[PDB]
Protein backbone atom coordinates (compact mmCIF):
# COMPACT_ATOMS: atom_id res chain seq x y z
CA UNK A 1 0.00 0.00 0.00
CA UNK A 2 0.79 3.52 -0.32
CA UNK A 3 1.16 6.33 2.02
CA UNK A 4 -0.93 9.20 2.50
CA UNK A 5 1.07 12.09 1.47
CA UNK A 6 2.72 10.40 -1.41
CA UNK A 7 1.59 12.35 -4.18
CA UNK A 8 -0.23 11.03 -8.10
CA UNK A 9 -0.74 12.34 -10.87
CA UNK A 10 -4.51 11.60 -12.25
CA UNK A 11 -6.55 12.57 -14.97
CA UNK A 12 -10.30 14.01 -14.76
CA UNK A 13 -12.35 14.28 -17.86
CA UNK A 14 -9.34 14.92 -19.55
CA UNK A 15 -7.04 17.22 -17.21
CA UNK A 16 -4.43 16.08 -15.32
CA UNK A 17 -4.15 16.74 -11.73
CA UNK A 18 -1.51 16.39 -8.74
CA UNK A 19 -2.94 14.66 -5.54
CA UNK A 20 -1.97 13.18 -2.69
CA UNK A 21 -3.36 9.85 -2.65
CA UNK A 22 -4.44 10.03 0.62
CA UNK A 23 -6.46 13.08 0.55
CA UNK A 24 -8.14 11.93 -2.78
CA UNK A 25 -9.29 8.78 -1.47
CA UNK A 26 -10.08 9.84 1.80
CA UNK A 27 -12.55 12.59 0.33
CA UNK A 28 -13.97 10.62 -2.30
CA UNK A 29 -15.05 7.97 0.40
CA UNK A 30 -16.60 10.75 2.58
CA UNK A 31 -18.82 11.78 -0.65
CA UNK A 32 -20.34 7.84 -1.05
CA UNK A 33 -19.77 6.69 2.09
CA UNK A 34 -22.93 4.62 0.73
CA UNK A 35 -20.90 3.08 -1.97
CA UNK A 36 -18.21 2.13 0.61
CA UNK A 37 -17.86 -1.67 0.95
CA UNK A 38 -16.22 -2.95 3.92
CA UNK A 39 -14.21 -6.00 4.87
CA UNK A 40 -13.35 -5.72 8.37
CA UNK A 41 -9.80 -3.37 8.22
CA UNK A 42 -10.17 -2.87 4.33
CA UNK A 43 -12.35 -0.18 2.86
CA UNK A 44 -12.74 -0.68 -1.03
CA UNK A 45 -14.68 2.37 -3.15
CA UNK A 46 -15.51 1.48 -6.93
CA UNK A 47 -15.40 5.01 -9.12
CA UNK A 48 -15.69 6.02 -12.29
CA UNK A 49 -14.19 9.36 -13.98
CA UNK A 50 -10.52 8.68 -12.58
CA UNK A 51 -7.79 7.61 -15.13
CA UNK A 52 -4.02 7.30 -14.08
CA UNK A 53 -1.07 7.31 -16.27
CA UNK A 54 0.81 3.43 -16.06
CA UNK A 55 2.52 1.32 -18.67
CA UNK A 56 1.84 -2.26 -20.58
CA UNK A 57 2.55 -4.71 -18.83
CA UNK A 58 3.83 -6.64 -22.23
CA UNK A 59 4.82 -3.89 -24.76
CA UNK A 60 5.66 -1.45 -21.26
CA UNK A 61 4.38 1.63 -23.71
CA UNK A 62 3.17 4.54 -21.85
CA UNK A 63 -1.11 4.74 -21.27
CA UNK A 64 -3.89 5.80 -19.51
CA UNK A 65 -6.18 3.83 -17.90
CA UNK A 66 -9.67 3.09 -15.88
CA UNK A 67 -8.70 3.41 -11.92
CA UNK A 68 -11.51 1.12 -10.66
CA UNK A 69 -11.78 1.37 -7.53
CA UNK A 70 -10.12 3.18 -4.67
CA UNK A 71 -8.76 1.24 -1.71
CA UNK A 72 -7.98 1.83 2.03
CA UNK A 73 -6.64 -0.72 4.28
CA UNK A 74 -6.25 0.94 8.34
CA UNK A 75 -2.33 0.02 8.80
CA UNK A 76 -0.29 -1.38 11.68
CA UNK A 77 3.86 -2.31 10.57
CA UNK A 78 6.86 -0.65 8.49
CA UNK A 79 7.06 1.61 6.02
CA UNK A 80 9.62 1.82 3.57
CA UNK A 81 10.74 5.70 1.91
CA UNK A 82 12.73 4.38 -0.99
CA UNK A 83 15.40 6.93 -2.74
CA UNK A 84 16.37 6.38 -6.23
CA UNK A 85 20.02 7.63 -7.35
CA UNK A 86 17.69 9.93 -9.58
CA UNK A 87 16.40 12.22 -6.32
CA UNK A 88 12.54 10.12 -7.14
CA UNK A 89 11.25 8.99 -3.77
CA UNK A 90 8.42 6.84 -2.91
CA UNK A 91 7.48 5.78 0.53
CA UNK A 92 5.41 2.44 0.75
CA UNK A 93 4.39 -0.35 3.04
CA UNK A 94 6.10 -3.63 3.37
CA UNK A 95 4.44 -5.78 0.61
CA UNK A 96 3.70 -3.15 -2.22
CA UNK A 97 5.36 -4.13 -5.58
CA UNK A 98 7.73 -1.45 -7.03
CA UNK A 99 9.56 -2.92 -10.60
CA UNK A 100 12.64 -4.22 -10.63
CA UNK A 101 14.65 -6.59 -13.07
CA UNK A 102 15.82 -9.99 -13.07
CA UNK A 103 16.85 -12.03 -16.06
CA UNK A 104 16.89 -9.34 -18.92
CA UNK A 105 12.53 -9.41 -17.38
CA UNK A 106 10.77 -7.01 -15.20
CA UNK A 107 9.56 -8.38 -11.83
CA UNK A 108 7.89 -7.09 -9.00
CA UNK A 109 10.11 -6.68 -5.98
CA UNK A 110 7.99 -5.90 -2.79
CA UNK A 111 8.90 -3.06 -0.35
CA UNK A 112 10.61 -5.13 2.53
CA UNK A 113 12.87 -6.70 -0.39
CA UNK A 114 14.11 -3.74 -2.20
CA UNK A 115 17.64 -2.88 -1.35
CA UNK A 116 20.42 0.11 -2.37
CA UNK A 117 21.45 -0.59 -6.11
CA UNK A 118 18.32 -2.21 -7.28
CA UNK A 119 16.99 -0.95 -10.21
CA UNK A 120 13.25 0.08 -10.17
CA UNK A 121 10.68 1.15 -13.39
CA UNK A 122 10.30 4.87 -14.01
CA UNK A 123 8.92 6.64 -17.15
CA UNK A 124 11.20 7.23 -20.35
CA UNK A 125 8.23 9.46 -21.78
CA UNK A 126 4.15 9.65 -21.44
CA UNK A 127 1.52 9.92 -23.41
CA UNK A 128 -1.11 12.51 -21.88
CA UNK A 129 -4.17 13.28 -24.28
CA UNK A 130 -4.05 16.63 -26.58
CA UNK A 131 -7.11 18.68 -27.39
CA UNK A 132 -6.99 22.49 -27.85
CA UNK A 133 -8.46 24.35 -24.11
CA UNK A 134 -10.62 27.70 -24.01
CA UNK A 135 -9.99 29.40 -21.10
CA UNK A 136 -13.45 31.50 -19.39
CA UNK A 137 -12.36 34.00 -17.18
CA UNK A 138 -15.69 33.98 -15.53
CA UNK A 139 -15.70 31.11 -13.90
CA UNK A 140 -12.21 32.00 -13.48
CA UNK A 141 -13.24 34.91 -11.61
CA UNK A 142 -16.02 33.04 -9.86
CA UNK A 143 -13.54 31.57 -8.33
CA UNK A 144 -11.75 34.25 -6.73
CA UNK A 145 -12.55 36.49 -3.72
CA UNK A 146 -15.34 38.51 -3.99
CA UNK A 147 -12.66 40.94 -2.63
CA UNK A 148 -10.64 41.29 -5.48
CA UNK A 149 -13.03 41.78 -8.11
CA UNK A 150 -13.88 45.01 -6.82
CA UNK A 151 -13.60 47.32 -9.73
CA UNK A 152 -14.21 44.10 -12.55
CA UNK A 153 -17.40 45.25 -14.97
CA UNK A 154 -18.61 43.49 -17.75
CA UNK A 155 -19.71 45.80 -20.45
CA UNK A 156 -21.77 45.54 -23.81
CA UNK A 157 -22.10 47.52 -26.84
CA UNK A 158 -25.62 48.87 -26.94
CA UNK A 159 -26.13 48.14 -30.48
CA UNK A 160 -28.01 45.45 -31.23
CA UNK A 161 -29.49 45.56 -27.58
CA UNK A 162 -31.31 48.08 -27.00
CA UNK A 163 -32.82 47.95 -23.73
CA UNK A 164 -32.59 43.69 -24.31
CA UNK A 165 -32.24 42.85 -20.55
CA UNK A 166 -35.60 44.62 -19.61
CA UNK A 167 -37.33 43.41 -22.93
CA UNK A 168 -36.26 40.18 -22.14
CA UNK A 169 -37.43 39.68 -18.58
CA UNK A 170 -40.93 41.13 -19.83
CA UNK A 171 -41.05 38.09 -21.94
CA UNK A 172 -40.06 35.45 -19.53
CA UNK A 173 -42.41 36.96 -16.89
CA UNK A 174 -45.18 36.54 -19.73
CA UNK A 175 -44.20 32.69 -20.39
CA UNK A 176 -44.38 32.60 -16.69
CA UNK A 177 -47.76 33.86 -16.34
CA UNK A 178 -47.21 37.05 -14.81
CA UNK A 179 -47.75 39.40 -17.46
CA UNK A 180 -49.49 40.10 -20.70
CA UNK A 181 -48.01 38.96 -24.03
CA UNK A 182 -45.09 41.61 -24.77
CA UNK A 183 -45.25 43.75 -27.83
CA UNK A 184 -41.31 42.56 -29.05
CA UNK A 185 -42.67 39.20 -27.90
CA UNK A 186 -40.92 36.67 -31.20
CA UNK A 187 -38.20 38.96 -30.74
CA UNK A 188 -37.02 37.28 -27.76
CA UNK A 189 -39.24 33.28 -27.80
CA UNK A 190 -36.32 33.10 -31.15
CA UNK A 191 -33.64 33.86 -28.47
CA UNK A 192 -34.83 31.28 -26.35
CA UNK A 193 -35.58 28.73 -28.92
CA UNK A 194 -32.02 29.28 -30.31
CA UNK A 195 -30.73 28.62 -26.46
CA UNK A 196 -32.98 25.64 -26.28
CA UNK A 197 -35.47 26.33 -23.64
CA UNK A 198 -38.35 27.08 -26.04
CA UNK A 199 -39.58 25.27 -29.28
CA UNK A 200 -41.30 28.34 -31.25
CA UNK A 201 -43.78 27.06 -33.07
CA UNK A 202 -46.19 28.22 -35.97
CA UNK A 203 -48.61 29.46 -33.63
CA UNK A 204 -47.06 30.33 -30.31
CA UNK A 205 -44.62 28.41 -28.63
CA UNK A 206 -43.29 25.27 -26.29
CA UNK A 207 -41.69 25.31 -23.23
CA UNK A 208 -38.93 22.83 -23.11
CA UNK A 209 -36.81 23.19 -19.84
CA UNK A 210 -39.04 25.15 -17.01
CA UNK A 211 -35.79 24.64 -14.52
CA UNK A 212 -33.68 26.10 -16.81
CA UNK A 213 -35.80 28.77 -17.99
CA UNK A 214 -36.31 29.86 -14.36
CA UNK A 215 -32.09 30.41 -13.88
CA UNK A 216 -32.70 32.32 -17.16
CA UNK A 217 -34.49 34.64 -15.77
CA UNK A 218 -32.79 34.81 -12.33
CA UNK A 219 -29.82 35.78 -14.29
CA UNK A 220 -31.78 38.45 -16.50
CA UNK A 221 -33.73 39.75 -12.73
CA UNK A 222 -29.94 40.22 -11.77
CA UNK A 223 -29.35 41.92 -15.27
CA UNK A 224 -31.92 44.38 -15.13
CA UNK A 225 -31.25 45.29 -11.30
CA UNK A 226 -27.65 45.86 -11.73
CA UNK A 227 -26.68 47.04 -15.87
CA UNK A 228 -26.33 50.76 -16.25
CA UNK A 229 -25.71 52.75 -19.26
CA UNK A 230 -23.00 54.89 -20.14
CA UNK A 231 -23.68 57.31 -22.33
CA UNK A 232 -19.63 58.00 -22.84
CA UNK A 233 -19.42 54.85 -24.80
CA UNK A 234 -22.55 53.77 -25.33
CA UNK A 235 -22.70 50.52 -23.72
CA UNK A 236 -24.80 48.51 -21.04
CA UNK A 237 -22.38 47.92 -18.07
CA UNK A 238 -22.77 45.34 -15.11
CA UNK A 239 -19.72 45.16 -11.80
CA UNK A 240 -19.01 41.55 -11.63
CA UNK A 241 -19.65 41.07 -8.14
CA UNK A 242 -23.36 42.23 -8.33
CA UNK A 243 -24.28 39.08 -10.64
CA UNK A 244 -21.56 36.47 -9.27
CA UNK A 245 -24.71 34.39 -7.75
CA UNK A 246 -26.04 33.60 -11.52
CA UNK A 247 -23.89 34.92 -14.31
CA UNK A 248 -22.43 31.56 -14.30
CA UNK A 249 -25.88 30.43 -15.70
CA UNK A 250 -24.86 32.91 -19.08
CA UNK A 251 -24.73 30.83 -21.69
CA UNK A 252 -21.33 31.22 -23.70
CA UNK A 253 -23.51 31.89 -26.92
CA UNK A 254 -24.52 35.05 -24.86
CA UNK A 255 -21.06 35.43 -22.99
CA UNK A 256 -18.86 35.63 -26.51
CA UNK A 257 -20.70 38.98 -26.66
CA UNK A 258 -19.56 40.62 -23.31
CA UNK A 259 -15.97 41.85 -22.03
CA UNK A 260 -14.78 41.80 -18.48
CA UNK A 261 -12.00 44.36 -16.93
CA UNK A 262 -12.18 47.57 -15.52
CA UNK A 263 -14.17 50.66 -16.18
CA UNK A 264 -11.56 52.97 -17.29
CA UNK A 265 -8.79 50.11 -18.32
CA UNK A 266 -7.76 46.79 -19.64
CA UNK A 267 -11.52 45.23 -21.10
CA UNK A 268 -10.88 41.35 -21.99
CA UNK A 269 -12.69 38.97 -24.13
CA UNK A 270 -13.83 36.69 -21.68
CA UNK A 271 -13.41 33.34 -23.87
CA UNK A 272 -10.09 32.85 -24.70
CA UNK A 273 -8.44 30.07 -27.15
CA UNK A 274 -5.24 28.71 -25.34
CA UNK A 275 -2.39 29.37 -28.42
CA UNK A 276 1.50 29.09 -28.26
CA UNK A 277 1.70 32.38 -27.55
CA UNK A 278 -0.45 32.71 -24.37
CA UNK A 279 1.37 29.49 -23.40
CA UNK A 280 4.57 30.63 -23.60
CA UNK A 281 3.50 33.93 -21.72
CA UNK A 282 2.50 31.36 -18.77
CA UNK A 283 5.44 30.11 -18.83
CA UNK A 284 7.54 33.43 -18.50
CA UNK A 285 5.18 34.40 -16.02
CA UNK A 286 5.43 31.16 -14.16
CA UNK A 287 9.24 31.23 -13.77
CA UNK A 288 10.09 35.21 -13.87
CA UNK A 289 6.94 36.88 -13.50
CA UNK A 290 5.81 39.16 -10.00
CA UNK A 291 2.05 39.80 -9.24
CA UNK A 292 1.92 42.96 -7.18
CA UNK A 293 -0.82 44.92 -5.18
CA UNK A 294 0.45 48.01 -3.58
CA UNK A 295 -1.47 51.03 -2.35
CA UNK A 296 -0.76 54.14 -3.89
CA UNK A 297 -2.88 57.11 -3.67
CA UNK A 298 -5.64 56.53 -1.61
CA UNK A 299 -3.71 54.11 0.40
CA UNK A 300 -4.64 50.96 -1.24
CA UNK A 301 -4.68 49.13 -4.85
CA UNK A 302 -2.98 49.35 -7.93
CA UNK A 303 -2.75 46.14 -9.30
CA UNK A 304 0.40 45.48 -11.54
CA UNK A 305 2.61 42.46 -13.11
CA UNK A 306 6.19 42.58 -13.41
CA UNK A 307 8.18 40.11 -16.04
CA UNK A 308 11.90 40.31 -14.93
CA UNK A 309 14.71 39.64 -16.87
CA UNK A 310 18.55 40.92 -16.75
CA UNK A 311 18.63 40.44 -20.85
CA UNK A 312 17.53 43.15 -23.54
CA UNK A 313 16.65 40.16 -26.09
CA UNK A 314 14.10 38.39 -23.63
CA UNK A 315 12.70 41.47 -22.10
CA UNK A 316 11.44 42.44 -25.70
CA UNK A 317 10.10 39.26 -26.30
CA UNK A 318 8.16 39.46 -23.16
CA UNK A 319 6.96 42.75 -24.00
CA UNK A 320 6.20 41.35 -27.55
CA UNK A 321 3.86 38.41 -25.72
CA UNK A 322 2.78 40.33 -22.86
CA UNK A 323 0.84 43.12 -25.12
CA UNK A 324 0.01 40.62 -27.45
CA UNK A 325 -2.95 39.56 -25.08
CA UNK A 326 -3.15 42.84 -22.90
CA UNK A 327 -2.68 46.07 -25.34
CA UNK A 328 -0.64 48.88 -23.94
CA UNK A 329 2.73 47.41 -21.55
CA UNK A 330 5.44 49.05 -20.04
CA UNK A 331 9.30 48.37 -20.55
CA UNK A 332 11.53 48.71 -17.49
CA UNK A 333 15.11 48.90 -16.48
CA UNK A 334 14.87 45.02 -16.09
CA UNK A 335 11.48 43.62 -16.80
CA UNK A 336 8.16 44.10 -18.58
CA UNK A 337 4.91 45.44 -16.46
CA UNK A 338 1.53 44.58 -16.99
CA UNK A 339 -0.63 47.48 -15.02
CA UNK A 340 -3.66 46.25 -14.88
CA UNK A 341 -6.43 44.09 -12.76
CA UNK A 342 -7.70 41.65 -14.93
CA UNK A 343 -4.42 40.74 -16.43
CA UNK A 344 -3.24 40.33 -12.78
CA UNK A 345 -6.33 38.26 -11.93
CA UNK A 346 -5.70 36.40 -14.86
CA UNK A 347 -1.94 35.20 -14.09
CA UNK A 348 -3.06 35.07 -10.12
CA UNK A 349 -5.69 32.55 -10.98
CA UNK A 350 -3.44 30.26 -13.41
CA UNK A 351 -0.63 30.17 -11.70
CA UNK A 352 -0.55 31.44 -8.53
CA UNK A 353 1.27 34.68 -6.75
CA UNK A 354 3.64 33.67 -4.09
CA UNK A 355 7.14 32.09 -5.44
CA UNK A 356 6.45 29.03 -3.20
CA UNK A 357 3.10 28.37 -4.69
CA UNK A 358 4.08 29.14 -8.56
CA UNK A 359 2.44 26.06 -11.22
CA UNK A 360 1.94 25.21 -14.52
CA UNK A 361 -1.56 26.10 -15.31
CA UNK A 362 -4.18 22.88 -15.52
CA UNK A 363 -4.35 23.45 -19.40
CA UNK A 364 -0.92 22.70 -20.36
CA UNK A 365 -0.61 18.99 -19.74
CA UNK A 366 -3.39 17.56 -22.07
CA UNK A 367 -2.50 20.39 -24.82
CA UNK A 368 -1.07 19.78 -28.55
CA UNK A 369 2.76 19.15 -27.98
CA UNK A 370 3.48 22.34 -29.53
CA UNK A 371 1.73 24.41 -26.55
CA UNK A 372 3.58 22.51 -23.93
CA UNK A 373 6.85 22.82 -25.67
CA UNK A 374 6.02 26.39 -25.87
CA UNK A 375 5.25 26.88 -21.86
CA UNK A 376 8.68 24.63 -21.30
CA UNK A 377 10.42 27.54 -23.80
CA UNK A 378 8.99 30.44 -21.94
CA UNK A 379 9.66 28.76 -18.54
CA UNK A 380 13.29 27.68 -19.54
CA UNK A 381 14.37 30.55 -20.88
CA UNK A 382 12.76 33.05 -18.49
CA UNK A 383 14.59 30.95 -15.83
CA UNK A 384 17.49 31.67 -17.90
CA UNK A 385 18.26 27.93 -18.61
CA UNK A 386 19.05 28.31 -22.65
CA UNK A 387 22.70 28.92 -22.82
CA UNK A 388 23.71 25.85 -20.82
CA UNK A 389 27.41 23.79 -20.49
CA UNK A 390 26.45 20.90 -18.69
CA UNK A 391 23.20 20.05 -17.66
CA UNK A 392 20.07 22.04 -16.71
CA UNK A 393 19.32 22.91 -12.89
CA UNK A 394 16.04 24.90 -12.18
CA UNK A 395 14.93 25.47 -8.40
CA UNK A 396 11.68 26.35 -6.94
CA UNK A 397 10.32 26.74 -3.45
CA UNK A 398 7.30 25.36 -4.91
CA UNK A 399 7.21 21.94 -4.90
CA UNK A 400 4.07 20.95 -6.72
CA UNK A 401 6.16 23.09 -10.12
CA UNK A 402 8.89 20.94 -9.42
CA UNK A 403 6.59 17.90 -10.13
CA UNK A 404 4.67 19.20 -12.74
CA UNK A 405 7.84 20.10 -14.76
CA UNK A 406 9.19 16.16 -14.47
CA UNK A 407 5.59 15.38 -15.78
CA UNK A 408 5.76 17.89 -18.34
CA UNK A 409 8.82 16.94 -19.56
CA UNK A 410 8.03 13.65 -19.48
CA UNK A 411 5.29 13.89 -21.85
CA UNK A 412 7.26 15.67 -24.26
CA UNK A 413 10.11 12.55 -24.49
CA UNK A 414 12.49 14.21 -22.10
CA UNK A 415 13.75 11.10 -19.49
CA UNK A 416 17.05 12.47 -18.67
CA UNK A 417 15.71 14.54 -15.72
CA UNK A 418 16.84 14.74 -11.91
CA UNK A 419 15.89 15.85 -8.61
CA UNK A 420 16.57 17.19 -5.30
CA UNK A 421 15.49 19.44 -2.78
CA UNK A 422 18.58 21.04 -0.61
CA UNK A 423 17.20 23.93 1.72
CA UNK A 424 13.86 25.09 1.19
CA UNK A 425 14.43 24.73 -2.52
CA UNK A 426 13.60 22.06 -5.20
CA UNK A 427 15.69 20.96 -8.47
CA UNK A 428 14.99 19.54 -11.33
CA UNK A 429 18.11 18.67 -13.85
CA UNK A 430 17.65 18.11 -17.57
CA UNK A 431 20.61 16.32 -18.91
CA UNK A 432 19.41 16.24 -22.59
CA UNK A 433 18.43 18.02 -25.81
CA UNK A 434 15.11 20.52 -26.11
CA UNK A 435 14.03 22.06 -29.36
CA UNK A 436 15.19 25.30 -27.81
CA UNK A 437 18.28 23.97 -26.46
CA UNK A 438 21.21 22.38 -27.10
CA UNK A 439 22.63 20.03 -24.87
CA UNK A 440 24.46 17.02 -25.82
CA UNK A 441 23.32 13.66 -23.60
CA UNK A 442 26.00 11.59 -24.70
CA UNK A 443 28.06 13.69 -22.29
CA UNK A 444 27.87 12.34 -18.84
CA UNK A 445 24.66 10.53 -19.68
CA UNK A 446 21.85 10.13 -17.14
CA UNK A 447 20.49 6.61 -16.32
CA UNK A 448 17.44 7.40 -19.03
CA UNK A 449 19.85 6.56 -21.34
CA UNK A 450 21.73 4.31 -20.12
CA UNK A 451 21.31 0.23 -20.51
CA UNK A 452 22.54 -1.29 -16.68
CA UNK A 453 25.75 -3.30 -16.70
CA UNK A 454 24.22 -6.01 -14.81
CA UNK A 455 21.37 -6.51 -17.23
CA UNK A 456 23.54 -6.57 -20.49
CA UNK A 457 25.98 -8.47 -18.55
CA UNK A 458 22.75 -11.29 -17.17
CA UNK A 459 21.07 -11.48 -20.16
CA UNK A 460 24.01 -11.40 -22.74
CA UNK A 461 26.35 -13.85 -20.40
CA UNK A 462 29.16 -11.39 -21.60
CA UNK A 463 30.74 -8.76 -19.04
CA UNK A 464 30.92 -5.25 -20.28
CA UNK A 465 33.54 -2.40 -20.11
CA UNK A 466 30.75 0.11 -18.97
CA UNK A 467 27.29 0.61 -20.20
CA UNK A 468 25.69 1.04 -23.50
CA UNK A 469 23.40 3.27 -24.56
CA UNK A 470 20.10 2.32 -26.32
CA UNK A 471 21.20 3.66 -29.41
CA UNK A 472 24.62 1.64 -29.00
CA UNK A 473 22.75 -1.12 -28.32
CA UNK A 474 20.67 -1.15 -31.22
CA UNK A 475 23.73 -1.18 -33.21
CA UNK A 476 25.39 -3.76 -31.22
CA UNK A 477 22.78 -5.60 -32.57
CA UNK A 478 22.79 -4.93 -36.30
CA UNK A 479 26.23 -6.03 -36.60
CA UNK A 480 26.72 -8.77 -34.28
CA UNK A 481 28.24 -7.40 -31.94
CA UNK A 482 25.28 -8.13 -29.86
CA UNK A 483 23.26 -11.84 -29.90
CA UNK A 484 20.08 -10.36 -31.58
CA UNK A 485 17.76 -13.75 -30.25
CA UNK A 486 19.16 -12.99 -27.06
CA UNK A 487 19.00 -9.21 -27.27
CA UNK A 488 15.18 -9.62 -27.89
CA UNK A 489 14.58 -10.44 -24.10
CA UNK A 490 15.29 -6.84 -24.10
CA UNK A 491 13.10 -5.26 -26.32
CA UNK A 492 10.58 -4.17 -23.69
CA UNK A 493 13.67 -1.81 -22.02
CA UNK A 494 14.72 -0.22 -26.04
CA UNK A 495 11.41 -0.23 -27.29
CA UNK A 496 9.24 0.57 -24.36
CA UNK A 497 8.54 4.16 -22.18
CA UNK A 498 10.24 3.18 -19.43
CA UNK A 499 13.81 3.06 -17.95
CA UNK A 500 15.66 1.61 -14.74
CA UNK A 501 16.22 4.51 -12.30
CA UNK A 502 18.12 2.58 -8.87
CA UNK A 503 17.78 2.40 -5.64
CA UNK A 504 20.22 4.76 -3.53
CA UNK A 505 18.81 4.44 0.09
CA UNK A 506 16.17 2.71 1.81
CA UNK A 507 14.62 3.89 5.37
CA UNK A 508 12.39 2.13 7.54
CA UNK A 509 10.03 2.89 10.62
CA UNK A 510 7.05 2.21 12.03
CA UNK A 511 3.51 3.19 11.06
CA UNK A 512 0.02 3.18 12.10
CA UNK A 513 -3.08 4.99 10.53
CA UNK A 514 -4.10 4.49 6.86
CA UNK A 515 -2.45 3.07 3.90
CA UNK A 516 -4.31 3.41 0.17
CA UNK A 517 -3.78 1.89 -2.97
CA UNK A 518 -5.76 1.72 -6.10
CA UNK A 519 -7.33 -0.93 -8.93
CA UNK A 520 -6.16 0.21 -12.52
CA UNK A 521 -7.94 -1.24 -15.48
CA UNK A 522 -5.48 -4.02 -17.30
CA UNK A 523 -2.69 -3.37 -16.11
CA UNK A 524 -3.03 -3.17 -12.43
CA UNK A 525 0.03 -0.17 -12.05
CA UNK A 526 0.25 3.29 -11.60
CA UNK A 527 2.37 6.27 -10.96
CA UNK A 528 3.60 7.95 -7.80
CA UNK A 529 6.23 9.34 -5.48
CA UNK A 530 8.21 12.64 -6.12
CA UNK A 531 9.45 12.52 -9.57
CA UNK A 532 6.96 9.85 -10.42
CA UNK A 533 7.58 6.25 -10.11
CA UNK A 534 5.74 2.83 -11.23
CA UNK A 535 3.89 0.97 -8.39
CA UNK A 536 2.15 -2.07 -8.37
CA UNK A 537 -1.53 -1.79 -8.11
Amino acid sequence: SILPEEWLPVLEEGEVHFVRIGELIDRMMEENAGKVKREGETEVLEVSGLEVPSFNRRTNKAELKRVKALIRHDYSGKVYTIRLKSGRRIKITSGHSLFSVRNGELVEVTGDELKPGDLVAVPRRLELPERNHVLNLVELLLGTPEEETLDIVMTIPVKGKKNFFKGMLRTLRWIFGEEKRPRTARRYLRHLEDLGYVRLKKIGYEVLDWDSLKNYRRLYEALVENVRYNGNKREYLVEFNSIRDAVGIMPLKELKEWKIGTLNGFRMRKLIEVDESLAKLLGYYVSEGYARKQRNPKNGWSYSVKLYNEDPEVLDDMERLASRFFGKVRRGRNYVEIPKKIGYLLFENMCGVLAENKRIPEFVFTSPKGVRLAFLEGYFIGDGDVHPNKRLRLSTKSELLANQLVLLLNSVGVSAVKLGHDSGVYRVYINEELPFVKLDKKKNAYYSHVIPKEVLSEVFGKVFQKNVSPQTFRKMVEDGRLDPEKAQRLSWLIEGDVVLDRVESVDVEDYDGYVYDLSVEDNENFLVGFGLVYAHN
